[PDB]
DNA sequence: AGCTGCCACGCACCAGTG
DNA sequence: ACTGGTGCATGGCAGCT
């Protein structure tokens, strides 16, 4: 085998697997790599078997790396951002490809999702937006032009892509986007006049395109994602506020965890889209708001028969790919069974938009009984052996299928006859590639072969004949076998012919029964959690009555203690002393994730929750050098609408250093920013505030001192903090009680003089 | 799911069920036939694990039994997969003959295979310990034994504290861990890989004593210095009566056991091992550790060696001067011995399967290439002068005797195992080549035979070929086959030839296949006797290993101290450490901006600085190296400095910034002696402004007044300044930096007093706090400033 | 070279016969 | 109590395109 790096040259930059018998097999930095990242051993070569090269596709693919396979020349190649069979893809979990570029006015931004067809392009102005915009969306593949400047974004990120300038090129870019759509212009998709964005859709539409070398019919429309159509938070918000993602890296105790209580991979992906993406309009909130209280009391009713449905997006992309399965056309007839019974539970629900997603749901009733006559009820994964096509839909397979049948029942009664005119108890006919049919008797018994029986092939404990009369059969068996088995290849391919035509009604369906799922399942945690609805208001403000963390009151198994806030333009800023030890982190993470909740559309943990506008949700709370420049950039970009949470900044430079910064950062936003803020602080000094200056408050966290522990209480109360605890702490902590004696003595000589 | 009485299963499934009863909490392999089975649940977890199929086993005795197995020339790629998995496997075999067997044949498990005693090339690495511990506790204090299975290593410790303890885990980090079922300090040992809960009768005393005195060959454990230290012993007892159930075979090369006493060593805290890297950075990873910086060892023996002494360096001063003096003798001859040295290879393991009677073909191979090594060595080693050099030369040895039995009795390139021959070689034995001459009856026989008949009968298609089903045979093709003489027995016949069978053939047949069976049962004979003639000279093998171990660790060591240019520290009587143009060893490296070197001066009148400056400054590094150039001066290594004069140091401690910050804390403050390094990196955590800084206000005073330990202390506390004012014992020291006005300036240099100003604003403008702010937090200090 | 399906094997599960 | 023949996990490799 000479002759294997030349399709080494073809494509470089992605890991060429190479067939070697019933493994693939790699060289040079493909061994390397895929060690490191499967776990496998280097004889400098590698390998995976046949049968899991799905499983290790997978794993490399969501490691962002592309795989090439070998059989020569390169039969097949997988990208991160393309795939879309079911068994490379994390069920509830997007997989977008995106292209990002740069003018010398700003960036600009597509995310393409290959299954649902999902096709978005924004165009952040500063590199804060796009940072942001790159954590939320999280790709699999990034492209990316050379000409990028600032590497500093996607430097160390999975599944980067270098492509060159001329693909990002506008007026070509904007044909190709308007020959996919079947548009003269894009105006009807409200891009027209974004250019920066449309380079980027353009590079992208064309990498996919190349990946697939097929029709991408599903992809019918783009959307651009504006700026202030959302409540904007920086990733080191989306990390600190653990929307889908905890600290830990993984999915537990998360927001996401805790909502998420849907029937459907579709309509988990949806939620969790929208527990990332706050919208501002409150025309679509009070929309959303008022759907999830028309689907209360039919949750029970509607979850049992939405999660037989499944995942429809997926199923609908392979069959506009027309890689579709027959067990994936099994369960797109499933699910249209189940919409005459969800549209009979919907009928009565009292909502616009409820009765708006049950036409947009649709029936289908032609293509269930399509697939109910043309597909047996539980078809083989692939259609390769045939076994998948109907008894009695087509005339012909029937004639064809019974002259195997009666073929086959020919040579049993063979077995039979030639059992009784031998008397030999071994006899039985059998089948094999190698052989066709044959008669076969055991060793013991084979010496007894009537002389017409010609001999075949000897095993250890038998002997194996053909006669003119068996091969006879064996040809009317499988002429018959082979022409059904064509038939059914063939009506498997006229089921795609009628099913895409309607792809598009389909498509809209899907869509309706994910959102359908994201509207009673949040229905569903309102009812079940003890959410209310919340109220918005004209000016800026949060105020909220018995307020609570809706994920820690469900996580942890201690009696949850509620809160209160207020604010308003007139009281915008409270200063948090006392203890920390989660309880102050705790009550600012629940004002922002009351707040995020709210502006999706969803009940919020509480009695009450009135609230203004807000723009974005700065959440500092988590070297001293990480903590300023998140400091920076709240005090750069926050706006009067704007909700900032602030943990103790100061803390890890001098007293003073520190107690200077803080004082003008709370002076800062309360006086020139404006923004409503919780200003949690350590520094005593600093609820001296709310008398040098209006709209400051002071709230405090105290702890009770019971038997030979302290019990830290997690109620905020108005007043400043009037005790301290890391004395009390470090002696039940077993310093020594002389070392906490002079710490005492201490700690009173430096409080004494401010 | 019916009542499965004694009677209600067949014979087979008594006798699987007996064995596993005797393994009721671990997958059991059980030979049958050509497969390693399992059944019930084990099959179940077995289809998932090792990604076979769950199938069943026909019955009569209600529903059908869950089975799943492997055939048994596959089940080490097996036993790989489950135990990095870290899952014990009972391996059963079948012990008698099917053939003279009324029930089913008899079947012992033989070896149970789990993480802490594995003990072959694949299923371990290279370059690290996999050790078997134990651990028990009393009403005050711990017991601990650790052993490398693969070379005999058996250590004995009885930790003081939970925090002791905590530090031993760290260090040894055994890859199986027995423990007690009354082990009250669960917070210590769970979270743990390979955690065995056992029952306490293992960990009784009397039975530890007997057991361990058996092992051993001696009536008392006195000359191993453990019969006072029943608290481990009680350990060393669980942990050996189990490494005993694991192999069942003997283990001659555990024939020792070590006690690990507080002060043979300096003690390093759980904060302290993880803030240095000496194995392991702070992402789990190896690289950029003292380790990757030192270790250039060129055998895996050796690589592990250095990592154990990292990891505990000696305070003896006797034994410090001796390697001290080693690597510097033996710099100018690295060069030459480190190519030799690695053909040598990973002895220590080696011996591991020749004690364990489990080496193959290519253990013996390499044990014999090792031999090969050691005359290039005795001449190398002869002309360095040097009383430790020659005392490793000595005990390195040479074994000319087994070179030339190896040499003899086993070819140059043998098969991975003795399973199908060839591994013995032409001239060992007479019996043997009497025997492989008869079943090499090729350049022979078959040839002549199949020209003759192919002649005799004129049909070319006449081929003589043997097929293990239906052994030898004459194949003739179909179209000629109705030719054939009357006198051919048909044998076997196929699609399109005939094969045949002649007496001559047959008799051949049986005569070439009872030949072969023979040499291949007096080769294994043969091969196994080896391990007979090699045993005796076991306990100087294991010396050898170990001299040659020690060899490439100080070949390593005089290496490092030439190329990255290190200097020989010397000890003092008081506590101290006087650094001149000292150096962190691994950040110098990484860096390109060469490293700029700082002194230090620890006394007992000077024993405690309040390190001050920047963010970014320096003042970690600073102490990390001070650590480090003690932790290496203490493995009798050579020092990154001009000059370094360090004293006697017990423990290092560290800190590095609630409940448990403050109790970390106490902890110095209780076990701190005068001799103990104390490192505390920021310290101080309160609820409010003063708070915190008052605990470590008091803390430093307790450190200096009543301790009186070493202490390097970092704070951004300007506070603290003022306590070389206060506290006897105390100074200010400082990481310069620079003004400039609009920007940074870190010169990484250490100087005597207080920073002349603390840098928080001018480092929360370099962040890109608006200058709007900034201006009125420097309008804000100012008013805090004018209170003094 | 690729693909199918016989065989390794001790043991248990039948039927068909003492 | 037989005689006799099946039929099994997986992986090696003969037999046959
Ligand atoms: N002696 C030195 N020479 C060159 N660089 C140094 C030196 N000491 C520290 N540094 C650099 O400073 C960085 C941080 O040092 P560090 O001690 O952590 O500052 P801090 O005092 O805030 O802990 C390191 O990453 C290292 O590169
Ligand atoms: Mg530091």
């Amino acid at each position: 085998m000479q002759q294997y790096l030349r399709l080494k040259a073809q494509h470089p930059e992605i890991l060429l697997f190479y067939r070697m018998g019933d493994f693939y097999e790699l060289f040079y930095d493909d061994a390397k790599r895929a060690s490191q990242l499967l776990d496998i051993s280097l004889t400098p070569m590698a390998g995976i078997p046949y049968h899991a090269v799905e499983n290790y596709l997978a794993k490399l693919v969501n490691q962002g790396e592309s795989v090439a396979i070998c059989e020569r020349k390169v039969v097949r190649i997988v990208t991160p951002g393309t795939i879309s069979d079911e068994a490379l893809l994390q069920e509830r979990q997007d997989n977008l490809l995106a292209a990002i570029w740069q003018d010398s006015k700003g960036f600009g931004y597509a995310t393409l999702d290959i299954s649902s067809g999902r096709f978005r392009l924004s165009e952040p102005a500063d590199r804060e937006t796009m940072a942001a915009e790159l954590q939320r969306t999280n790709p699999a593949e990034l492209l990316y032009a050379e000409d990028f400047a600032e590497m500093s974004l996607i430097e160390g990120r999975r599944g980067l892509r270098r492509r060159p300038l001329w693909e990002f090129e506008i007026d070509t870019a904007r044909q190709q986007l308007n020959l996919q759509f079947g548009t003269r212009d894009l105006v009807g998709f409200g891009v027209e006049n974004a250019p920066r964005g449309l380079c980027a859709a353009g590079c992208l539409l064309q990498y996919a395109k190349d990946t697939q070398r097929t029709t991408l019919p599903h992809i019918r429309s783009i959307t651009m994602e504006r700026e202030q159509d959302s409540i904007i938070m920086d990733a080191a918000t989306r990390r600190n506020l653990e929307i889908t993602q905890n600290l830990a890296g993984g999915a537990e105790n998360t927001l996401a965890s805790v909502l998420d209580c849907t029937v459907t991979p579709m309509g988990s992906r949806m939620l969790k889209r929208w527990l990332h993406m706050p919208v501002r309009d409150t025309r679509v909130l009070l929309e959303r708001q008022q759907t999830i209280g028309a689907l209360q009391d039919f949750t029970a009713g509607l979850q049992p028969v939405l999660r037989q449905v499944g995942d429809l997006e997926r199923i609908l992309a392979r069959l506009a790919l027309r890689t579709a399965r027959p067990r994936d056309l099994a369960r797109m007839r499933h699910a249209f069974q189940q919409l005459p019974e969800l549209r009979a539970q919907l009928e009565t629900v009292d909502s616009a938009p409820v009765q708006a997603l049950r036409e947009k749901m649709g029936e289908f009733a032609e293509l269930r009984d399509l697939l109910e006559r043309a597909i047996i009820d539980t078809p083989p994964v692939l259609v390769r052996d045939g076994g998948v096509i109907a008894s009695g839909y087509n005339e012909e397979l029937d004639e064809w299928r019974a002259l195997a049948d009666g073929a086959t029942d020919y040579l049993e009664r063979l077995e039979v006859r030639e059992r009784e005119r031998t008397g030999l108890d071994t006899l039985k006919v059998g089948f094999n590639a190698v052989h066709g049919y044959y008669i076969q008797i055991s060793r013991g018994q084979s010496h007894l072969a009537p002389i017409n029986y010609m001999r075949r092939q000897t095993l250890k404990n038998a002997e194996r004949y053909i006669i003119p009369e068996l091969k006879e059969y064996e040809d009317k068996v499988l002429t018959s076998k082979g022409k059904a088995l064509a038939l059914e290849k063939q009506l498997y391919e006229e089921l795609f012919d009628l099913l895409l035509p309607h792809l598009e009604a389909l498509q809209q369906s899907a869509s309706a029964l994910a959102e359908l799922d994201v509207l009673v399942n949040l229905a569903e945690r309102a009812y079940t959690l003890n959410y209310t609805c919340p109220t918005f208001i004209d000016k800026p403000g949060i105020r909220i009555t018995e307020g609570r963390h809706p994920v820690v009151e469900q996580v942890l198994n201690e009696p949850f203690i509620a809160n209160p806030l207020n604010l308003s333009p007139q009281r915008r800023m409270l200063i948090i002393t006392g203890p920390n030890m989660g309880g102050k982190s705790t009550y600012m993470r629940q004002t922002a994730l009351i707040a995020l909740m709210a502006y999706i559309g969803s009940y919020v943990p509480a009695q009450k929750v009135e609230i203004g506008p807000i723009d974005r949700i700065f959440t500092r709370v988590g070297t001293f050098m990480v903590e300023m420049t998140e400091t920076a950039n709240i005090l750069h970009n926050a706006t009067e609408y704007s909700l900032v949470l602030m943990d103790e900044i100061g803390r890890g430079t001098s007293t003073y250093d520190g107690l200077s910064l803080a004082w003008a950062c709370a002076e800062n936003l309360a006086n020139k920013i404006k923004a409503l803020t919780l200003f949690a602080t350590h520094y005593f000094e600093l609820t001296q505030l709310p008398e040098k200056m209006e709209g400051v408050a002071n709230v405090h966290l105290d702890a009770l001192e019971h038997g030979d522990t302290i019990a830290f209480m997690h109620s905020v109360q108005d007043g400043a903090a009037s005790k301290s605890y890391g004395l009390a702490v470090a002696a039940l902590a077993g310093v020594p009680k002389e070392v906490i004696k002079r710490a005492r003595q201490k700690l009173r000589e430096l409080e004494s003089i401010s």
